[PDB]
C-alpha cells in the first residue's frame, strides 16, 4: 500500500509510488518536506512535539497501533486512512515507517447506506 518512512525529525526519506497516487505530492517533493504536509491543522503544527515527546518518554502511543486519521491531498482534500507505524533504527538513529490504506470509499460507501 502507500508506505511513508521518516527520520526522528518527522522529515520524509522515502515516499513509495502508490503514496503519489494518494498524496498527490511527487517522491522527489516529498522527501526532504516534513511528514506534517500530508495532515490538516491541529495536527500538522503539533505532530512534531507529538513525535518529541516520544522521543524523550520512551512511551509509545500509536506505535504498532494501527490508527484511523485525517491525511491531506496536495490539493487541499482531507480523507481518511488507516496508518500503521513500525519503529526501525539505521545508522544509529532512528526512522519510522507508515503504512497507509485508503478508507475514502469505506468512508462514501457507508455515508451513502446511512443517506439511503
Ligand atoms: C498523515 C496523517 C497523520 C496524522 C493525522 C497523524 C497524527 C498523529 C497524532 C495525532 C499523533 C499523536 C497521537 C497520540 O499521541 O495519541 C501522532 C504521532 C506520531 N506520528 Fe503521526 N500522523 C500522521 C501521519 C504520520 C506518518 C505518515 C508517519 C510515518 C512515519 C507518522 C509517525 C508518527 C510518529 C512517529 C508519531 C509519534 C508516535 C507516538 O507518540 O507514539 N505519522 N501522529
Amino acid at each position: 500500500d502507500a508506505m511513508i518512512v521518516i527520520d526522528g525529525h518527522g522529515i520524509i526519506q522515502l515516499f513509495s509510488t502508490a503514496a503519489e497516487r494518494l498524496f498527490g505530492w511527487s517522491e522527489l517533493e516529498a522527501i526532504g518536506q516534513n511528514v506534517n504536509i500530508l495532515m490538516p491543522e491541529p495536527d500538522r503544527s503539533r505532530h512534531d512535539s507529538y513525535i518529541s515527546r516520544y522521543r524523550t518518554t520512551s512511551d509509545p502511543h500509536i506505535i504498532g497501533i494501527g490508527r484511523i486519521v485525517t491525511g491531506k491531498r496536495r490539493d487541499g482534500t482531507t480523507f481518511p486512512m488507516h496508518l500503521s507505524i513500525g519503529e526501525m533504527q539505521s545508522g544509529g538513529e532512528p526512522y519510522f515507517t507508515g503504512f497507509v490504506r485508503d478508507l475514502t470509499e469505506h468512508q462514501q460507501t457507508q455515508a451513502r447506506l446511512q443517506e439511503l
